[PDB]
């Protein structure tokens, strides 16, 4: 446990790099909402709110930024790409919209919107004479355009529809936290917009380049800073859970083993959003706050590595706001490398943890 408050303590002597480094990608990211503005289609753009650091900079890992672009699109009907819950097919509702030229039948192109995206940004990183910006377009169909500034800091932007309609089907059964945050709340949040990304489906080799994937990011936010059955926790000297120390601990404990495998990337599929989901996961399993108490840290931060041990033994980590949607199949992550990760967290958890030794 105190070994723990060490860990938690090192970590804060960088909240101030990523003050700095975060007031560089606002500053960049404020030059993009402008000239995608000069944009017909990309007229209604602005930011969401997904981060902590400077309202809508979001952090993944230490050096790696997370913006999203949301965008208003009226009357939106979604056809889902059957059988995989998160992924949809978008159509308008017949009668005109500027959205227009990405059309390709009935439907919105992903690829066709997310190509125009990418030449508008890419366009601006061209011009501006400061600093030295450049693209990463790379990974595998991710709905991230990543830009990297002077070397050191790298930006993942998304574009990302919004739908102010109701949530599609498939979320029906999740974000279960009538028990932990209240029916109350669960009604409150599901009343508000949620938002289609241009991770397309995949076709077996290629890709489905007409199809978005629903995003969750804004409430994943929300019910992050507002994390407590007392809607007074972590407000006074008598409300202090351990609930944000235990979700930054896992993505460290993440992090450390990635670096230590970095020979043969073989833990490279895993992720921080891995972690995230399965922290909530826990929290809607330990509703109270009395099971969060922040002098029982190294208690929590188990109940966290069990249930996650337990997902990747399993095989399964319910996306936790569409349940059939799992992101521990062997569609998306190997038999093989699962395995492996469990090995090293159980040995990690069976040994008073030493990959937070000096
Ligand atoms: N900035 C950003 N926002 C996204 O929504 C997102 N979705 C994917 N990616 C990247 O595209 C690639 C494809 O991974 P896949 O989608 O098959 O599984 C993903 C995805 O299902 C899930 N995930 C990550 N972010 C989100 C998210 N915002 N909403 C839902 N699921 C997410 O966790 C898995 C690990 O992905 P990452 O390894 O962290 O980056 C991925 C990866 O590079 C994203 N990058
Ligand atoms: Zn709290």
């Amino acid at each position: 446990a105190s070994k723990l408050r060490a860990v938690l303590e090192k970590l804060k002597l960088s909240r101030d790099d990523i003050s700095t480094a975060a007031g560089m990608v606002k500053g960049v990211v404020d030059h993009l909402l402008l000239r995608l503005k000069c944009d017909s289609a990309f007229r209604g753009v602005g930011l969401l709110n997904t981060g902590s650091y400077y309202e809508h900079v979001k952090i993944s890992a230490p050096n790696e930024f997370d913006v999203m672009f949301k965008l208003e699109v009226p009357r939106i009907q979604l056809e889902e790409y059957s059988n995989t819950r998160a992924y949809y097919f978008v159509k308008f509702k017949r009668n005109e919209n500027p959205l227009s030229q990405f059309l390709e039948g009935e439907i919105l192109s992903a690829s066709k919107m997310l190509s125009k995206f990418r030449k508008i940004i890419k366009e601006e990183i061209n011009d501006i004479k400061d600093t030295d910006v450049i693209m990463k377009r790379k990974r595998g169909g991710s709905p991230a355009v990543t830009l990297l500034i002077s070397e050191k800091i790298s930006v993942d932007i998304t574009l990302a529809l919004e739908s102010k309609s109701s949530w599609p089907a498939s979320t029906q059964e999740g974000l279960r936290i009538q028990n932990w945050l209240s029916a109350k709340v669960r009604k409150q949040l599901r009343l508000k917009p949620f938002y289609l990304v241009p991770k397309h489906a995949k076709e077996g080799n290629g890709f489905q380049e007409e199809t978005w994937r629903l995003s969750f990011s804004h409430i994943e936010k929300e019910i992050l800073n507002n994390h407590g059955k007392s809607k007074t926790c972590c407000e006074n000297k008598e409300e202090k859970c351990c609930r944000k120390d235990c979700l930054k601990l896992m993505k460290y404990l993440l992090e450390q083993l990635k670096e230590r495998f970095k020979d043969k990337k073989h833990l490279d599929k895993f992720s921080s959003y891995h972690v995230k989901t399965a922290f909530f996961h826990v929290c809607t399993q330990n509703p109270q706050d009395s099971q969060w108490d922040r002098k029982d840290l190294g208690l929590c931060f188990d109940n966290c590595v069990t249930y996650f041990l337990q997902c990747l033994r399993t095989e399964k980590l319910e996306n936790y706001f569409i349940p059939e949607f799992n992101l521990f199949s062997s569609n998306l992550i190997d038999k093989r490398s699962k395995e492996f990760l469990t090995k090293q967290i159980e040995y990690e958890r069976n040994n008073e943890f030493p990959v937070f030794d000096e």
